[PDB]
């Protein structure tokens, strides 16, 4: 049977969670506001109905029993994030560190150990505080450069002594799109035109976003180098999310629309890691509303991470989209290209119970073999890869699911192939270990491998694909 042995030895295998995801106790144990607890209070609207992350899975009172399940389940690595509002409420480290927010993070970090689970910890996963949203704008402004590295600082001193992987970010790619360009995530923000967020603009803030999130990064990796990483002898990366293009047709044009669709999703920021350059394509189509690198500054963003994580959910064909007359000036216009899951109306792959996400498990080692070929054969972190059943089942069914087998079993064969291809893959995680607050989702859909009855006291029942994975790693 197909198990882990058939991967490198040492190879991590993991599941995945984020703090705002999964914790709860959004006003308890001295913890601040963030923009998630900020956005979907005062944007009901805009998250699936009117849910919030106030309790979410209750990871923070719950961890002890989580833990169990991890081990139950035989995993090598957990990654989760800081929040960051849990242990500095006001943003800023002159405002003061949360004791009892670090001591949460330490406690489940000695009970992971205890269970030889490798904490991945992810510093920033959006769920930016307040405070620093509203002194200077969050990521909008450059300020945020050296609050982020005293937010990493304070990570590297209390953990680093039992964390060996960093994750600066999670997804720079969905916070500065997502919060900026189509205001569908905290903070919220995009143009007038689209009578959506109260302020913003889709055409200048996700390029600003991204710049600021990138020197962010930047300075965090410096200071782990310099400060930290001899003596603690850990690792630090960053994690991407993209989706792999495919063009719609064989014709030039849409070739190299799906290309353009990948540098201004992908490229945006690995060719920055990689190069300390943007995209050709996005310094052509942008122009000057894309932030030019300084010396220094190029300097300091090219080869800033150890390795590289990659969230991989989904492929899409892309079409070109010529230009016009008519500005609807945005970063999603911006690339002439236009992703659809569907040619001639048949999908790309198997339905899943999200609307727009198909199984499509070949573009994960697509993926790895062009990041390999382009950007000098990294050591690269799969971060994330599941997906999602839709929350209209009954507890007995949901926990049912042949299609979450059937699609690990699938995608973790595709990476075996890009291994087997070179690509320097050392680890691998489940989205997501719970079925948890899926952001603008709510808790419409079900990425776990454990199942949460959120309508009976957000009770715990692994899924089939969690006691196959426990089968999987001989475990
Ligand atoms: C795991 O896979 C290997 C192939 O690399 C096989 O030799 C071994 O018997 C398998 N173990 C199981 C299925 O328990």
């Amino acid at each position: 049977s197909f198990n882990r042995t058939s991967f490198p030895d040492g190879f991590v295998f993991g599941a995945a969670s984020s703090a705002y995801q999964f914790e709860g106790a959004a006003k308890e144990g001295g913890k601040g506001p963030n923009i998630w607890d900020t956005f979907t209070h005062e944007f009901p609207g805009k998250i699936s109905n009117g849910s919030t992350g106030d309790v979410a899975d209750d990871f923070y009172h719950r961890y002890k029993e989580d833990v169990k399940v991890l081990k139950f389940i035989g995993l090598d690595g957990f990654r989760m994030s800081i929040s960051w509002a849990r242990v500095l409420p006001r943003g800023k480290l002159s405002g003061g560190v949360n004791k009892e927010g670090i001591a949460f993070y330490n406690n489940v970090i000695n009970d992971l150990l205890s269970k030889g689970i490798q904490p991945f910890i992810t510093i920033f996963h959006w769920d930016l505080p307040q405070a620093l949203e509203d002194e200077y704008g969050g990521f909008l402004s450059p300020h945020i450069v050296n609050d982020f590295r005293d937010f990493a600082e304070l990570c590297f001193k209390e953990f680093g002594d039992r964390v060996k992987h960093w994750i600066t970010m999670n997804e720079p790619w969905s916070y500065s799109y997502g919060g900026y360009d189509a205001g569908l995530l905290a903070p919220g923000r995009c143009s007038a035109f689209m009578a959506f967020c109260p302020k913003g603009n889709s055409g200048t803030e996700p390029y600003i976003v991204t710049h600021n999130l990138l020197l962010s990064h930047a300075a965090a990796v410096k200071l782990y180098k310099e400060k930290y990483q001899a003596y603690q002898k850990g690792q630090i990366g960053i994690t991407l999310v993209t989706y792999w293009m495919i063009p719609y047709s064989n014709s030039k044009a849409d070739k190299d629309a799906a290309q353009r669709a990948l540098d201004f999703m992908y490229g945006w920021f690995i060719e920055p890691l990689s190069f300390g350059e943007y995209p050709k394509s996005m310094r052509r189509l942008v122009g000057k509303r894309l932030p030019r690198f300084t010396k220094e500054q190029a300097m300091l963003v090219k080869g800033s991470f150890d390795f590289l994580g990659l969230n991989y959910y989904i492929a899409n064909y892309v079409l070109n989209v010529p230009t016009s007359n008519s500005v609807n000036l945005s970063y999603t216009t911006d690339s002439l290209s236009n992703q659809t899951a569907f040619r001639n109306g048949v999908a790309i792959g198997r339905p899943t119970g999200v609307p727009a996400f198909f199984m499509y498990p070949k573009g994960l080692k697509d993926l790895l073999v062009y990041t390999k070929e382009k950007y000098n054969d990294p050591v690269i972190y799969i971060t994330e890869n599941g997906m999602g059943d839709n929350n209209n089942v009954t507890t007995e069914e949901g926990i049912k699911d042949p299609q979450r087998v059937y699609f690990y079993n699938q995608h973790l064969l595709s990476l075996k192939n890009a291994i087997a291809a070179g690509v320097k893959v050392k680890g691998y995680f489940t989205w997501a270990f719970l079925d948890n607050f899926e952001w603008l989702s709510g808790y419409t859909q079900r990425f776990g491998i454990v199942y949460v009855d959120f309508k009976d006291g957000l009770k715990r029942y692994p899924k089939h694909s969690a006691l196959w994975f426990k089968k999987f790693l001989l475990k």
